[PDB]
């Protein structure tokens, strides 16, 4: 009883705050869940976006109500203020990545953010360029054999194994050994975790913790959680043991990679992390550092396939930059200006993270006079934001030149936020951008990509942006 009364009072509170915001009709039980759970609901939200300027309410089951926002001023008003993440959504992370940097709020988040930000300084990243090329070459060898077999194949999983391996070699001290059967067990568990958690987000019956853990869904989730934790436990043990080597420990001790910072080599961290805190940050970054870039690369190579003229331009840019070099140098990534424009245009139409959430700790007033109070829930729809017609002429049209120096000089700084923005932006953005430029550059020099008209990708939200049917492409070796 006590709890049910509070539940209805919040229900009425959240609803009243959004009364100045008209929105689509709500089912009496599911709210908007039934539209959201359909294939294509990202595009149905885009249509709601045209019917309701700026923002519109959004309900999952008549108890939780978000304000879906999709206009730059509205995005800027919230995502510049470092309000906490929406606990109704991010609490589902807890059995999986825990209270790591993505879930933390408040001054503990800033401590860890201060702690981990040196791990992604460009001097730490320069050596990673060589690792990116090695791991890509391993993937491209597999691909030259499949290609000569004549059938189209899904590239997503191969890109993921490659991304996972390159993430661990770069930021977790993995040695030259490479992928092992156990690494694929981790990869498969993330699929299950992001599948199930995305469905929990859209399924209000699964919201209550007590109930969820009794369902087959929740038990499946907790089996996957343990599988992920077995992986991160080994990676941690392995690096503590490897630092017991005299040669190795002397060597590490100017700039430290991600996992060594956490392990507080050289004592300089100035913060003491619990084992819980440590594993949560490893869980968090092991996930965020490969799931996202897998989506980005895979969707990019799809966009290059859809648009061979752009693909050929990118192929010629990177070919001139490489010359007779054995491999690209960190300095070369800046010259890939046109590849970067296509990559941004890809992320506009195919954002690797299409939706994020906040819970306002303070009120906010928007550019049109409407406002919201503290305690309300914000749903940043990056997908619709990037297709906003008031901001992007011909939104569905792929045009890399949208991101030329001239055409972006007066860009609203919150129009194109695939890595978010404000204090809770992506810590890994330049790690990711660098990885993806090196991988896709080598991909284009080695293969020419075309789509499969029989198996065109369908967009599938899954925390990051996946495909219902993979990304099946045809490859020509060169
Ligand atoms: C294509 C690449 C990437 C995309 C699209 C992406 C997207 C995002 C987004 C949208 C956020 C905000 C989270 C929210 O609003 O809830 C974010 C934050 C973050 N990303 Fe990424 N990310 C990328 C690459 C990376 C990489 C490479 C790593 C790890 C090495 C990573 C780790 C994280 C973490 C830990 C945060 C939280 C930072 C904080 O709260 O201070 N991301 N990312
Ligand atoms: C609720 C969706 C958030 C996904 C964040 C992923 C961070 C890279």
């Amino acid at each position: 009883f006590l709890k049910l009364l509070r539940l209805l009072l919040r229900r009425q509170r959240l609803a009243r705050a959004m009364d100045s915001f008209p929105g689509p009709p709500t089912h009496w039980l599911f709210g908007h869940a039934l539209e959201i759970q359909k294939t294509g609901s990202l595009d149905k939200v885009v249509t709601w976006t045209q019917q309701f300027p700026y923002a519109h309410p959004l309900w999952v089951g008549q108890f939780i109500g978000f304000l879906n926002i999709y206009e730059p001023d509205y995005a800027k008003a919230v995502y510049s203020r470092g309000d906490p993440k929406a606990p109704d959504v991010y609490d589902f992370f807890l059995q999986w990545i825990g209270k790591g940097l993505l879930v933390l709020d408040g001054p503990k988040w800033f401590q860890h953010r201060k702690l981990l930000t040196p791990g992604f300084h460009y001097d730490v990243l320069k050596p990673y360029v060589a690792i990116f090329a090695d791991s890509t070459r391993i993937m491209l060898e597999k691909w030259e054999k499949k290609a000569c077999e004549g059938k189209s194949f899904d590239i997503f999983s191969d890109v993921g194994h490659m991304a996972l391996d390159t993430l661990m070699k770069c930021t977790f001290g993995k040695g030259d050994s490479g992928l092992n059967h156990r690494d694929s067990s981790y990869y498969v568990a993330v699929s299950e975790l992001t599948l199930l958690m995305q469905q929990r987000i859209d399924s209000f019956q699964y919201h209550n913790d007590f109930i969820y853990w009794l369902t087959p869904h929740g038990r499946r989730f907790l089996r996957a959680c343990r599988a992920a934790h077995d992986h991160t436990d080994r990676v941690i043990r392995q690096r503590k043991a490897a630092l017991q080597d005299e040669k190795e420990r002397e060597k590490i001790q100017r700039h430290l990679d991600f996992l060594d910072i956490l392990l507080d080599v050289r004592g300089e961290s100035g913060v003491q992390l619990s084992d819980t805190d440590l594993r949560a940050e490893v869980d968090t970054f092991m996930f965020a550092g490969h799931d996202t870039t897998t989506s980005g690369i895979s969707w990019f190579l799809y966009c290059m396939a859809l648009y061979p003229e752009h693909q050929q331009r990118c192929r010629e840019e990177v070919r001139e930059i490489l010359g007779d070099q054995d491999s690209f140098q960190w300095e070369d990534l800046a010259k890939m200006t046109y590849l970067t424009m296509c990559m941004k245009e890809c992320f506009r139409l195919y954002p690797p993270v299409p939706q994020v959430y906040r819970q306002l700790s303070k009120p906010v007033s928007f550019v049109d006079g409407r406002s919201l109070p503290a305690g309300s829930l914000i749903s940043l729809h990056i997908y619709a934001l990037h297709r906003n017609s008031d901001v992007w002429p011909d939104p569905e049209v792929f045009d890399p030149l949208r991101f030329s120096p001239e055409n972006s000089s007066g860009r609203h700084p919150y129009a194109f936020i695939p890595f978010s923005a404000g204090p809770r932006n992506c810590i890994g953005q330049q790690f990711a951008m660098n990885e993806m430029k090196v991988v896709t550059a080598l991909c284009l020099l080695r293969f020419e990509f075309s789509v499969d008209p029989l198996r065109l990708p369908i967009k599938l939200p899954q925390l990051v942006l996946r495909s219902k049917n993979g990304i099946h492409l045809y490859l020509k070796p060169l």
